[PDB]
């Protein structure tokens, strides 16, 4: 099993109420749902992504990633986030990351197609 | 099929010569794999994304992302890079990027965990 | 005046402790010193900016930027930080920012030259 | 003087055809004026940054940063951007930066208030 396999499966909340729902797999996969509160998104998104299974035992956190494309049954945003950040286990375990969200966009428009922010996950509201 | 499941599909080359290996599916899965020419990576690591499977016709890019954790059966870097940018297809197709690497940092080491940059994929190189 | 010439002016915290001592001038410019608590870097260092001095009247924040160079008297970590955010003013006064931390490399080095974060400046802390 | 104070005072270019009007002074200041070829933008605006003038001799670039406010006596954009990065000298010479331009918003836009890219200047063009 991976180190934090059971530390980051689970439902994650972030500070905007967005909802990250996720599996660990032995192997370092993610798998799951995203459903965010704000932008041009409605119900749950299919995400994928991979974490460090065996990270160090030093006290640093667990490095992961994973990438909604946002587009499903409902809504097509022609744009994907990638969120990449690490896992802090203990008492008030967190998921700390930056994302960067793509537009699909002309060539002429591709100078403002990438958003940049940060997001931090945790397993209470 | 996906729109770009074609031309997503196969064999990658970027600036630094690493290679990016992926099959698109027809759902907007991206699976793969990621040989690095730099930094600490040695072969090939599994990664795993997510593109708009119906970009806009109106000759937009197809927005897409993926991770590799940096961890194979040769080498554990405790790391993991997230990839966010748009396919722009036609006779000189690319897949153009900006990326986070985030390390598993101590919390006194978070402030510098995460570098960012930009990689340009071509079909050629 | 610039609006937000008062609010901006005077002496901000951050997450990790450091200290942003800064004058914003009627034009737009920003003046000041940067003391960072973290990293490469002792006592104070010179910092230049520029602030939109006339922002929005709908509840908007204040575009802002500034650039420390890690050179000073007594230091030199080869490197350059700019702050991009926006201040908010109010009972809370904030300056929430992301930052690019780039550092001279060689150009086989130049992939991993760029660190990014987030600070938030207070007040009061 | 500083190191590529000469270097890097001039005119630059990037790959939008946006000109970059600079000096560089002794002590690591950076003024001049910026023209965008794109977005809510015309004429010249008002620019200010750092520059490391003692850099490293052993073939590693100079590590610099400047902030444009997006306000002038034509247009006010309510934002500003911030470029890092750093010079590298000789035949070709090349400023290479990543951006982030941060746009006023209200709090419940905040989160999409940061662009990110990269931007790549020469003497040329
Ligand atoms: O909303 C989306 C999908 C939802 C994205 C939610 C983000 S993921 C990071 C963050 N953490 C989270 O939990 N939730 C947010 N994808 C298109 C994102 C278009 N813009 C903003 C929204 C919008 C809605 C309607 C019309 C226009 N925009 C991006 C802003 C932009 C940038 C450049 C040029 C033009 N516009
Ligand atoms: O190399 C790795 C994995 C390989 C990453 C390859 C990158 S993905 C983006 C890019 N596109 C590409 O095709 N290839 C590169 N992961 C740890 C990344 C540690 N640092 C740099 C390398 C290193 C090797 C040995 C010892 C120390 N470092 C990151 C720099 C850093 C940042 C902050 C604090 C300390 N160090
Ligand atoms: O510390 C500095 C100057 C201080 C920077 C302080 C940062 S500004 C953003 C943030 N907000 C704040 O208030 N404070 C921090 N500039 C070189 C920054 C070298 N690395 C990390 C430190 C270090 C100290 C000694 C030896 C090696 N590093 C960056 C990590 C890195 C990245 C890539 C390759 C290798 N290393
Ligand atoms: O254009 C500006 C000022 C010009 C900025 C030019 C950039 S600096 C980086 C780059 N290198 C360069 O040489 N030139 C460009 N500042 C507002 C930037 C609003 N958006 C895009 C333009 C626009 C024009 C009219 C109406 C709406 N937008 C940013 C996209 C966005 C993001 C999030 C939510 C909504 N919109
Ligand atoms: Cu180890
Ligand atoms: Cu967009
Ligand atoms: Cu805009
Ligand atoms: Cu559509
Ligand atoms: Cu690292
Ligand atoms: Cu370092
Ligand atoms: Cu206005
Ligand atoms: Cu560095
Ligand atoms: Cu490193
Ligand atoms: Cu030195
Ligand atoms: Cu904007
Ligand atoms: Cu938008």
């Amino acid at each position: 099993m991976g180190r934090d396999e059971a530390g980051i499966t689970g439902t994650w909340y972030n500070q905007l109420g967005s909802t990250f729902i996720v599996t660990a797999g032995a192997d370092g996969a993610l798998t799951g749902t995203y459903e965010s509160a704000v932008g041009n998104a409605e119900s749950r998104y299919v995400l994928t992504g991979r974490y460090d299974s065996a990270p160090a035992t030093d006290g640093s956190g667990t490095a992961l990633g994973w990438t909604v494309a946002w587009k499903n049954n409902y809504r097509n945003a022609h744009s994907a986030t990638t969120w990449s950040g690490q896992y802090v286990g203990g008492a008030e375990a967190r998921i700390n990351t930056q994302w960067l969200l793509t537009c699909g966009t002309t060539e002429a428009n591709a100078w403002k197609s990438t958003l940049v922010g940060h997001d931090t996950f945790t397993k209470v509201k």
